[PDB]
């Protein structure tokens, strides 16, 4: 047997507790089940009706009177539940308790984590327009990008999950986070993770953007970039001080750079593999090299293209040259991040 804790934060959530706690119930049956609310003080009836309901369902009512916020709810909620796996859903409806025994069955299989996902195979979110569900995708992508750990993860910002009580224990999750599951899927202990398709159902980047910024931080990941730009320092140095000395010895100065840029490269690749990324290196020496000369490469054609785009759309020179500079290092490191050094 195991004890299962539905935690449910609500902030002015009344007409869907009635249908939701049926739903649950009638979903989770015999299972040794209970439900967690944490609502913050709302001036909606609730939390009034909750105690009502839990004379006719298994229900622990938490009212915070000072403190606000969708993700410190949850947090709380893994504090208050005596459950050994732990399901997150939202209370308006929009995810549906009978997809609740997939999730937990993905539990029991030997998963540490189920994500109710939109995105996969079989996955739905009716009714939402194709421009929002693109750029809920698309935030989504750059989140998987920045996050090298959620790489695979088609929805990691789903507020519809499970998981088993020791993922969370001993573990210290910002209250101030945006979205609770990306802070599990960093700072969680776990192994397994697994998607479950459901359906969404019917009833900020800057926001977003900051968490991400904290977890890549958290990660070690804008140590990596620090690292890496102090690398191509050097670089500049290599360049430089290998073209003067080329032109200086007869080399005409077009004919000069080949070479320099080489040794460049060359010596970026080695700083790089022996320091930036020392821990995550695989494969031959030489396959990483070859595949960080695609990379410093691949920033050449995103500056060049970056470059004359803006031109044509009436940007001053020396912005599109600076934007696509920037553009070059952030898609080389990207690249080199992802293919070069393939974890
Ligand atoms: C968006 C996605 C989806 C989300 C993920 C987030 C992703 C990680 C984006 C992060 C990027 C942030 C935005 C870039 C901030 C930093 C930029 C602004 C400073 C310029 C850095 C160089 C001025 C240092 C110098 O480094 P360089 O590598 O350029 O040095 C050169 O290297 C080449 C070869 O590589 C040599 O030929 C040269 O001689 C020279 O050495
Ligand atoms: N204690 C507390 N509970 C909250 C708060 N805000 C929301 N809750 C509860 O969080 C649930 C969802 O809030 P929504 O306002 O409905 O969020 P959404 O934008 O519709 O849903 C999006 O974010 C969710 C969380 O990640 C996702 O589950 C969903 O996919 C979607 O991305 C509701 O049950 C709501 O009562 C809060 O500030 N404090
Ligand atoms: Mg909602």
């Amino acid at each position: 047997s195991m004890k299962v804790s539905v935690i449910i934060p609500t902030y002015n959530e009344r007409e869907n507790l009635e249908e939701l706690f049926s739903r649950i119930d009638n979903a989770l049956q015999g299972l040794n089940y209970e439900i967690v609310v944490v609502d913050d003080d709302s001036p909606d009836r609730t939390w009034e009706k909750a105690q009502e309901l839990s004379s006719k369902y298994p229900v622990k009512v938490i009212r915070r009177t000072k403190e606000k916020g969708l993700s410190s709810a949850v947090i709380r909620g893994f504090k208050e539940a005596s459950g050994d796996v732990f399901v997150v859903m939202d209370a308006d409806l929009q995810h549906p308790p009978e997809v609740i025994p997939k999730l937990i069955e993905a539990i029991k299989n030997g998963s540490d984590i189920a994500i109710g996902s939109r995105y996969v195979k079989g996955g739905k979110v009716e009714n939402w327009p194709f421009y929002r569900k693109l750029i809920s995708k698309g935030a989504i992508m750059v989140g998987r990008i920045a996050l090298p750990k959620i790489r695979d993860i088609k929805d990691p910002v789903s507020g519809f999950f499970a998981l088993r009580k020791e993922v969370v224990e001993g573990v210290e999750l910002n209250p101030i986070g945006f979205k609770i599951l990306m802070e599990i899927l960093i700072k969680g202990k776990y192994s397994k993770v697994v998607e479950v398709p459901f359906t969404f159902g019917i009833r900020t980047i800057f926001e977003y953007l900051r968490h991400i910024y904290r977890l890549m931080k958290w990660e070690g990941e804008i140590d990596r970039i620090v690292k890496f730009s102090i690398v191509g320092l050097s670089g500049i140095l290599v360049n430089e001080g290998f073209l003067w000395l080329f032109v200086n010895l007869g080399i005409p100065k077009e004919i000069a750079v080949i070479p320099a840029v080489e040794l460049s490269i060359l010596n970026n690749f080695f700083w790089n593999d022996i320091w930036t990324f020392k821990d995550i290196r695989r494969g031959s020496i030489f396959s990483r090299l070859l595949k960080f000369h695609i990379a410093a490469l691949s920033g050449a054609v995103v500056n060049f293209i970056v470059y004359w785009i803006l031109l044509f759309l009436g940007i001053h020179y020396l912005i599109a040259n600076l934007v696509g500079i920037v553009l070059s290092f952030g898609v080389r490191y990207v690249i080199n991040r992802h293919v070069t050094w393939a974890t």
